[PDB]
């Protein structure tokens, strides 16, 4: 073995690499090497130096201890065509020569499962790149600069970390984690923050809606107005519980305008059918339209308030981007536009009742896709 | 037919299946013209069988990514030129194979040759894929996707494209089937969803609900002799409504298409009133002078005259014709010339013309339709 080109993945295996039950794993940029010129993006393929003088000696001590030395690096520039693959391989080989110790390098080249903090590269390490030898995760380490540290975590470091990917990667595997200065220079633990939403512990347990005493659907004609972030999981919930149960689906992304939504709502009510307005519906003016249609027809109007937070819907968008090749990308501009327009649905508007729909893990998901769901999608 | 090695010529349908095509539980389906390929020349019509180029460089990679993910790759293309005799069948067959060679991916190609069920927006070609072209394997609709450029997009949706979408066919095809839709720009390039519009008439709004006639306090039959003047577009369902509610209860039918001339229509009206009967004038009667001749027949026989004003709009009646064209073998096709001529001539019926009362007949769903035919009726049948 030497270099390997695989499915959205590059793997280098040097001379002297022996499989072990322990792994000392490392990020590349910001952890083992850094830029000579002080800039974030390297100016050339020779704009690199070994980060700390203490590094090579530590790596020898780890290798003699019986740790398999492994690199996990994200390099999106390879897949995009920016950074040529051969240029990076040449850089890598020069670095490992300067480190003076056998390494195995795993390079994520495309978005998706292999990209940190998603743990696809660790999966490949265990399932393919270790000679069947099981790795004790508790007896291992991952070291990386993207650790989500707060502002002023050390003197000199006034600004917070750009990313939390390295720390979350370790949390997705279960690896003990250290920052470059903690691990190599024996600095005290720096203060950090994690995402407000932890997907690792999300379950499908709990009530489908609240209050539990309420009736989910009506045996009689009505209008249901759905309120939630884009990516709150509305459409999937709507299709399963309402539309396939006989409700007329009114969707703005299919109809093209709100006037057409109002039109469809009125038309369906004249046919004595129950309707769902499957829109974001962030503000009172938006919902007022569909409340008015219910009045005109003399049917009750109910609200389905999806409780997904911005971080939960964004995570759900990231999962769909990762699993579904036909998924239209929900931008930050749209996500934060919803939050700016958002007014909490009240009974004062004209609703008979409002139901809360909690954000839950999808029950219908495959075991392998649940495994993927319960991981941090972005640093 | 099911499972073929290559090309097969079915009823108003051509199907190609390349080698290496597997049946799948999901489908990435595409349009051909303006979606996967465009003209090399830049004009609307191709100048040669080689006057084509792949629309966007990103396309081939995306097709491979979808194939690897277990999506069956299908092309739904409208080629009326083959049916109309304008384009030879062998030239297009040779063109498709060349395109599929350049794309470097196993495709199944479905070609609508004539008008009718297979002519998208109508879902005939998709239903054939489910029932005949996928080898027993059911396709999850919501797990699939259709991509096309006939998407009813408004003017100036991108830089340098002043003209709006010529058609809305591709989007409505997916809307009929229930498929997730994307434009090539949205699908391949990840460009923001472009603003669009659906046709003013949505077939799904038509049902058996609501009143049969307005006002409801009236009665459409009369015990004493009268003349009923029908007013409505060709394809409004005048004839059907009248035959069910009036003729079957003893009203004399007067119809221009059957009788041959307007003077023959006036004679038959006069003769019916001479026999002391009540008569319906089942003609289009778009204008005041044309329907005045029958109001005069009523006055001369000393009987009242009523108007049945059929509410079908032009789009509603054109939908109705296209539906009859797909379902009734003995249906005479109404041209768009006659449809436009009625609209130009049309004058709203008023009481000042000499009517006793005017009834409005809402465009309701045709009575006694089998479930399968109702589902065909709810489909958009024109892009």
């Amino acid at each position: 073995l030497g270099w390997e080109s695989l499915k959205k993945l590059l793997v280098f295996t040097a001379s002297g690499v022996k499989p072990q039950g322990k792994v000392a794993a490392f990020d590349l940029d910001g952890t083992l090497i850094t830029t000579r010129s002080g800039k974030v993006f390297p100016t050339s393929p020779s704009d690199w130096r070994i980060l700390y003088p203490e590094i090579p000696k530590k790596l020898q001590e780890l290798a003699a201890e019986g740790y398999k030395l492994v690199i996990f690096t994200n390099q999106m520039g390879i897949g995009r065509g920016k950074l040529p693959a051969e240029v990076f391989k040449g850089k890598v080989e020069a670095v490992l020569e300067k480190l003076g110790v056998p390494f195995q390098v795993l390079v994520a080249t495309h978005a998706g499962l292999n990209r940190k903090p998603v743990s696809g590269m660790w999966d490949h390490l265990q399932e393919q790149a270790n000679e069947g030898i099981p790795i004790s995760v508790e007896d291992s380490v991952f070291v990386g600069d993207a650790a989500g540290r707060l502002a002023n975590w050390a003197p000199g470091r006034k600004k917070k970390d750009f990313s939390c990917a390295d720390r979350l990667f370790a949390l997705n595997v279960g690896l003990p984690f250290a920052t470059p200065e903690e691990f190599f220079l024996k600095w005290p633990a720096a203060r950090f923050e994690l995402p407000a939403f932890d997907p690792r512990t999300i379950s499908s347990a709990g009530p489908l809606y609240l209050p539990e005493s309420s009736s989910l659907l009506s045996p009689n004609p009505e209008v249901v107005v759905a309120v939630g972030f884009p990516g709150a999981g509305k459409s999937t919930f709507i299709q399963e519980h309402l539309v396939s149960a006989g409700y007329v689906h009114v969707n703005r992304d299919t109809l093209g305008s709100w006037q057409r939504c109002v039109s469809s709502c009125q038309a369906a009510l004249r046919q004595g059918k129950r309707v769902v307005i499957d829109n974001t519906n962030p503000d009172v003016p938006s919902r007022a339209r569909y409340i008015q249609c219910a009045k005109d027809a003399g049917v009750p109007c109910r609200c389905f308030n999806f409780c997904a937070t911005i971080e939960q819907a964004r995570h759900n968008n990231r999962f769909r981007e990762m699993t579904d090749p036909s998924h239209a990308p929900v931008s930050d501009m749209v996500m934060f536009s919803y939050r700016k327009q958002f007014e909490p649905p009240t009974l004062a508007e004209g609703f008979l009742e409002i139901l809360e729909i909690p954000f839950r893990l999808q029950e219908h998901l495959d075991p392998a896709l649940q495994r993927l769901y319960r991981q941090f999608s972005e640093g």
